[PDB]
């Protein structure tokens, strides 16, 4: 769908469902909170070799495959799409598990179609799960990958040590993705709370401090909970019936208060275990 590419199968459904041309995703690297060093790495490894190819050849040959390792909800998929937008890269999002349920005919077309679209990025989430007869993909990736090497393959794992040696080989570069610090947390809370009616009474510094072990997904989960705690704070019987009532009309005027974060702060808890972040930090060195 650049020029001409057609091949009979009902598989084109899923592949095009995971594809995003450089037009579709208007993503921005500036729509990410923090990850300065991670943006810096992917920028030099993906964007710059496409803009200055005379410089990035020979001893400066760019990496073809890369793996992002970190606790869950740290933004590995965001940064994958954000660096594909900055570099005019056709984006492919492919979860490892979703393949095992859906498969070998997809991976072939996935790479064949990724190569068809000039520079493109194939993102693979939870590749640690790959390493029953799912050998049709858990290895078909390696033969489609060793041949495809234009096409950059970014992979993501929350369990980086459960990565077998067969995959450790193909992904030499390993970027550790950490948890947002106190300052990045604050901007993440304010970003999630952007267009939500709330009282000015809320202080985003206390929230940034109280959410120590939180990830970016935990922060937005804290925000969704506080926003809906407004509904919980309401009298239930007034909100009953299938017809619109004045009480439901009052629900709209409601602001998110400090109480709503307080309830949410006792509800959501960090999903990034203590020794689990170091599991990635040390693995990215050995
Ligand atoms: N650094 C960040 N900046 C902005 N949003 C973030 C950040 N980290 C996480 N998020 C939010 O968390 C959600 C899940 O992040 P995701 O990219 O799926 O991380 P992972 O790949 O680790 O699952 C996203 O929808 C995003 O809005």
């Amino acid at each position: 769908s650049f020029d001409a590419s057609a091949y009979d199968a009902y598989i084109v459904q899923a592949v095009r469902g995971t594809m995003a041309t450089n037009t579709e995703n208007t993503m921005s690297l500036d729509d990410i909170i923090g990850m300065h060093d991670v943006k810096q790495v992917l920028h030099e490894a993906v964007t710059l070799p496409l803009l200055v190819p005379e410089f990035f050849q020979g001893l400066r040959s760019p990496w073809k495959a890369m793996v992002l390792a970190g606790p869950p909800g740290t933004g590995k998929t965001l940064i994958a799409r954000a660096i594909a937008s900055e570099s005019s890269s056709t984006f492919f999002t492919v979860s490892s598990t979703d393949l095992s349920s859906k498969s070998e005919k997809i991976v072939r077309l996935l790479f064949e179609l990724a190569r068809f679209y000039a520079p493109s990025i194939i993102f693979i989430d939870e590749i640690d799960t790959l390493g029953e007869a799912s050998r049709r993909v858990k290895s078909e990736f390696l033969v489609q990958m060793d041949g495809s090497q234009r096409v950059f393959v970014l992979a993501a794992t929350n369990i980086p040590w459960e990565l077998d040696e067969a995959l450790r080989r193909r992904f030499e570069k390993r970027i550790f993705i950490p948890l947002p610090d106190i300052d990045a947390r604050k901007k993440l809370i304010e970003k999630s709370m952007e267009g939500t009616p709330k009282s000015d009474e809320i202080n985003y510094d206390d929230l940034a401090a109280r959410t120590e072990g939180f990830s970016g997904a935990d922060v937005v989960s804290l925000c969704r909970t506080a926003a809906i705690n407004v509904l919980r704070r309401y009298d239930t019987k007034s909100l009953r019936g299938g017809e619109l009532t004045a009480a439901m009309e009052s629900l709209k005027a409601e602001l998110v208060r400090n109480i709503d974060f307080e309830a949410a702060l006792q509800a959501v808890s960090p999903s990034a275990g203590p020794d689990t972040m170091l599991k990635c930090k040390e693995w990215c060195d050995s």
